[PDB]
């Protein structure tokens, strides 16, 4: 039974380099706003390239061959990994009230789901430190090989909006296990949750540089991460066209290690056979999911002939019972929009569908003043030539579409440029292994939708050593 | 369109030790049975005490230190196999025959199954030689940890009569990956398949004393080897009671690596929802192939309520129409048992199953004068308590069981000792993956009838380096 | 600068199954000995084969599918290890003090090095929990192939004395990783360290049965464990004689899966060009560490002819200003020995190579009354032959063997039965490099003194499933 | 004692797309120089955008769901790699030749070097075709999570003049053990080697259109595959601004993914307590060795002032003495140099070096008329600040540098951009496991110079699958 910290203080506003709390060198601030009301809860220094620079400087030197954070065995930066979930799980209940303020999204969402992922990543990875193997290959000839991983050096991380803290915590998590140092940029709406792990960074008593977080803008900060002459790697995610400046800047600079986390549709497939209960209900949650806006879900749903006529009923009922409201509130489902740039964002499709064939069986237009509300759309009789069917909607908006065959279904849900995911409803074996073998999807859930050793490679860097053996046995 | 080479003539019929044919020390000589008509084939040199000793020494050179095949190239030990391989490729009508032939095996099966399964044995694990990798750990303190995978040494290894061929490839295939050598001790009534790839072996380039081959019974040849002083490791494959008695020898000797495979029953589950047309042909496939005769198998096949009258009905009708004949013949499906000794275990397991309740639906009866050939058989009405039904039967007799529900089938089927292999037949994914996880086996077929092999033929050796100052 | 808690009193002498203190079923009571003065510590309840068999079903039921310790998510496997880690890591200063009152061995060492190690494992096996993965096979044909690494089920272990809380945590550690159930069997001598842990598991919040320790004698509740019918695998670590009677009684049980850590001895080699000032003092610390008593050292020591003379005059001198004495003293490096029957049994050994050739150096005999104290000895002009270079003494005496060439020290190192942990030190590249590879060793030290672990405790379970088209 | 194919015809001189020669669309043709005398070969198909849109159709095609190179068994993959490796091995006197006359390359170190390299590589590979396992993780709640390791698609594939074969055999290999296509673009200098290839490839009963040859220059061909809006894969190896243009081009096209293999500065370690005549040879034919004409190659070397004199004295002797000219010819140790663009660029850098204060111990000058043989050069005495130590010599050139401490040549030779191969020698174990853990490189070397797994983890994508299972046991 938790509930919210009442008078909730963002008490860390500046910029976090080498353990130490500084102004912007411009001078400059920027204003962040509860997406709940529109108010504006607090003012936060402006991170600019003069920033960036000081913070590469930072994470450069506390990288450098004798350095406390090289020197240290590898199983004490899993430690140093594992103190920060304590320190994110004692705070659990501030950083949660922080989350859904600043954030938007519901209050119990964010302290049973994200929280929850936050902490269980940083435990994960902090199990991972001292586990990570190269190997020694039995090569031709009288010599002897083998390969270390090894850190790649200074990693600059761009993040959304999205999951604030979730994509901070996926971030900085993989990065450490592997003994980078970290220059992160959170998001222009959304650097108080990302700004408080800086406390705890402190506190858990990770050394000076080895993790810098600064706030500001995309163009400007991110931008700058991207360009820079000193940084070995860059991860970003978010918007494709975004996506696309990072690659060009990286490779007209110092061809720094690019890794992209771009959107793109993620089509749900439910079959005739498949409960109706359970597959409703998992669809539902699976494209409203934290108001909409999340690059791992997807609105776009296939439904069989057979059932469409019942899961228009049933998503409809859904929709009209679902509670929009405050994220403090216990009984709101939904939260409200982050940007007055995505609140018309969304408007702008929905009206574009109305006029366009689909059927409007619920919500359509905002909710009312203050914030970004937007009662909760579902269309129907949607096919693949239309506009809402190519770009996603980014927002509270599900879309049902009618399927014949399983050959219709795998063709048009696999019509996508790159990036995506597929969710499978289904108590048939052949059909499900078949749906999920030929999905030209990255990840696919078989029953389910919610959103490891594979990732850690990308924070890590292969170094081949070879030396000459007197005489070779096997 | 291939067909059996006729007028065989067995040219290998002598002990393979150090790439050289040798006469057996005793000077003894131990026919071989054709099992379709009970003629003697051959006679072959049989191996014991003395004869193992030798072949001991052979292999314990073949791994010193300066030897070829240790200073030898881990890709080359692949080259080698590959030509292996290659060999067997070239002489596939020749081996199936002799499989055919000696094992009683039918023709067609020995060649287009067993030896396609020789083949890409082989084929596989010349691939796993050079990629056999250990690893660097980062130990705390100023240290550098790294492992060697190492072989063993010298590996005693003793297959049954199954799939001679077979049971031989996925023996020595591993084991040479490795780079250990081999002292290997087939079974006494099928040596001949084994003994041909003594020639392939040496033709093939494998560095003396490599392979060594010895032909002879379990107690002289196999016997010597688990006690034998000099050998590292044993493998052991066949029945339960020789296996026991394996270890048992192992231990009082010198305390070797032990791998058993036994045998053990394998329950078949099949509910109501899969395809009766394809559950009907693969679990009578599941039970009838090879005679009936393999550790991979299994007879006690459980059907759901519903489909039970009708599965039963379908099972009799293709063990009625199972063509059972000469191996030779093209037309044949089952060939004959191995043994006398087999031909009489399993009729009197049948007549066990007859006075004690359950229906006997066809067969029951052997065939016919000379060979060992049994009719196919199928038992309805069968219950868990039943002699047929604890002890599996090793022919051509399949039983099936009655069940009701899911959580009956899991706790039934799991009521085995130690060896257990599932198959289940479903279209439902909630009770294809609920059985599958619950079913303690080894390996579990889902609808149907590698890299942790070569674990066990090679030594982990971690080597630990100190060093001046260290830096992730 | 951490003190021993000054008066330490044994609050958990019972047996522990089910996460109950329970007394024994025969109701007899066993002594524990300090080895520091020969007094009485405190009576443990002495279990039996009925204690055993309640252990075994406690365990049994703790892993059934249903059981609350098979649903735990892996990643929450890894929290109650984290967790344990915790509690020892509060109460290390307590259970160090145990450790030296009832083991033997000096306070600081038990708290520093001991205990240490205790925690680091807990945490590293924590970490292993939910990434402990299969594989996915792209084989041949319309299927699809996948790899289980599950828990074996019920597993015996049995330690020794030499560590044993590292020992406890050792075996304990992996087996939970894995999902297993534990039924563990401390040294007769050494059990209070043991049975403490019992209380930190239920505090950790393990669910009852989990994990079972039982107090006791070898033949006694060690051969229980071994011949169980109802258990999956043993796990041994000590004497090899002991270690023999282990595989028989398991062969002639169940076949439960067997792994042995036996002793062996562990030569050091050291070469000319090595650091004198270091290499005397971790060949020194090398042989005395954990008084004399460990399977993880050794103490035979190879020295070139040309550093002989000297490496004798730096050894003779680490050994006269050695401080040997009480426990709790923070001033001492040397404890005293377990018990009687290892007190006698090293100086046996001892005056048995003064009349046999080496030279008496320096100690040679006891300190005197109250307490199993053995001043250091060192040995000069040891050869191959003698009783006391094949039969390795567990105790605090170091023999000092003189070599000429590389090739001599390779060979006469190598001339071991099963069991080998090398030692060199050079500051050659090519030296260390041909010394460390044809060691036929299972661990290689280079100028000092995991994954692999955790495979022992998990079985590989196939499971493949047939599909309607394969693609790439 | 093996020998060049005298009077060898070069019959493949066509395009080769779905196992088809083609002639070039445009109609156009280049022509191939033999490098040892200037004189022109033959003429080859000129490959540009159009001929390229023709293979990566034919590329796809041989990829999509139904395709025989899909339905394929992973092991019968490896069986047609191990077929070509038989071939090659059959014709490994005329495909030593064509690497001989057409890259200058001395025909016996073709034979026994090279080729045995092109061999066990697709014999390598073969094994692992089939032995490219996923994984099962046992992740929180009633979820089952496998992975699939899956090929990409259409790989291009674009290889410098380096090692024409080499390089051919370590793109096509890899690829195809992970099931791709190939789209492959050797280098307009030499793609008769790589032609003769597609003969081989047909032979081996490669499925029509998984490999596709295309002989062309880099802009036109090159280029066209970079940007291609169809390929799915680009591997580049080759010069540092050409590959600043490649994933720059891959960027604005389609976001495909970039692997690039660039050169850079390779710095030879050699301590006092080496052993002399093992070093000075090793570390001679580290530079000399195929012309100096190699990314893996390392023209700088640091000798420790002991024996400073004594490795000059010696070094002088090996490159008196070291026999150059005619490549056919089995005496000699080096062949000339591939281009005029190249030996002219050589030549430059020399006189740079000679007019910087650096001593000029041998050679210099070219060799004669014909050909572009450039005769063994030493230097002496170079500093860091050089022209010649920043920017890599990529011919028969080698650099004698002074060192002082450890801790010098550590600094000193991390001192590069990107690339970096290291080469220590030394008997001393505290030595070389300093120097190589610290060295900032790939690759290091300890006491040889010489000619895996983490090779095919480029080739393919990983595709977690995860189920919704009743109930999770252990
Ligand atoms: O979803 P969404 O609309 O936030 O997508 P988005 O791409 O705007 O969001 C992802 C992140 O990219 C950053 N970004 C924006 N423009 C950038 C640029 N030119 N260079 C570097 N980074 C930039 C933003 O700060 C944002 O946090
Ligand atoms: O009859 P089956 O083949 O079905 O099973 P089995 O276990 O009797 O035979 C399997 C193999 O073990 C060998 N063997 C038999 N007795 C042995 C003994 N005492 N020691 C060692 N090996 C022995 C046999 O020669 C045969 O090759
Ligand atoms: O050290 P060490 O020399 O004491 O080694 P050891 O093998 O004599 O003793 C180590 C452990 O083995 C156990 N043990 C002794 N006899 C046994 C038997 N017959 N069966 C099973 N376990 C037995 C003991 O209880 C002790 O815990």
């Amino acid at each position: 039974l938790p509930s919210p910290t009442p008078n909730l203080e963002i008490k860390y506003t500046k910029i976090f380099i080498n353990n130490e709390w500084q102004n912007s060198e411009s001078g400059r601030v920027f204003p962040v706003y509860n997406p709940a009301t529109g108010e504006q809860v607090c003012e936060v220094q402006e991170a600019d390239k003069a920033d960036i620079d000081k913070a590469v400087q930072a994470a450069r030197l506390a990288f450098s061959l004798g350095s406390v954070w090289r020197r240290m065995d590898a199983s004490e930066r899993g430690r140093l990994l594992d103190k920060l979930a304590d320190l994110v799980e004692r705070d659990r209940a501030v950083l949660a009230t922080m989350e859904s303020l600043n954030g938007g999204k519901p209050f119990l969402q964010a302290f049973y789901v994200d929280l929850q992922g936050v902490i269980k990543t940083f435990r994960y990875y902090a199990g991972w430190a001292d586990k990570i193997h190269g190997m020694t290959i039995p090569v031709d000839g009288d010599y002897f090989t083998f390969t270390r991983h090894e850190p790649i050096g200074v990693c600059g991380q761009i993040i959304p909006w999205n999951f604030p803290l979730l994509m901070f915590a996926w971030k900085i998590a993989p990065a450490l296990c592997c003994g980078n140092t970290v220059v992160i940029k959170p998001a222009e709406q959304t650097p108080l949750s990302a700004l408080y792990m800086g406390a705890l960074i402190k506190e858990a008593g990770f050394p000076p540089g080895v993790i810098n977080i600064l706030p500001g803008y995309g163009p400007t900060a991110g931008a700058a991460i991207a360009s820079h002459i000193g940084i070995d790697k860059i991860a970003f995610t978010g918007s494709t066209e975004v996506g696309k400046l990072i690659q060009e800047a990286a490779g007209r600079s110092n061809l720094k290690r690019v890794t992209l986390e771009l959107g793109g549709k993620s089509p749900n497939i439910i079959f005739a056979d498949a409960d109706l209960d359970y597959a409703v209900e998992q669809a539902h949650q699976g494209v409203f999911f934290n108001q909409g806006q999340c690059c791992t879900a997807g609105s776009r749903i296939f439904v069989e002939e057979s059932i469409y006529e019942e899961f228009v009923r049933r998503s409809v009922e859904r929709a009209k019972r679902r509670v929009v409201g405050s994220p403090f509130d216990p009984t709101t489902e939904q939260g409200p929009q982050i940007d007055k740039k995505q609140y018309n964002k969304i408007l702008e499709l929905i009206q574009s569908g109305v006029a366009e064939g689909a059927k409007l069986e619920c919500g359509g237009k905002g909710l009312g003043r203050k914030g970004f509300f937007i009662e909760p759309t579902v269309f129907s009789n949607v096919t693949d030539d239309m506009r809402i069917a190519k770009e996603e909607i980014f927002g509270p908006v599900q879309e049902i579409l009618r399927f014949k065959t399983m050959d219709e279904v795998i063709e048009r849900a696999n019509n996508s440029d790159f990036g995506l995911v597929a969710a499978v409803f289904t108590n048939d074996i052949n059909k499900a292994l078949t749906v999920s073998s030929a999905m030209q999807a990255g990840t696919v859930w078989i029953n389910c939708y919610n959103a490891g050793e594979f990732g850690l490679r990308e924070y890590s860097e292969v170094k081949t050593v070879t030396v000459k053996i007197p005489q070779k046995n096997s």
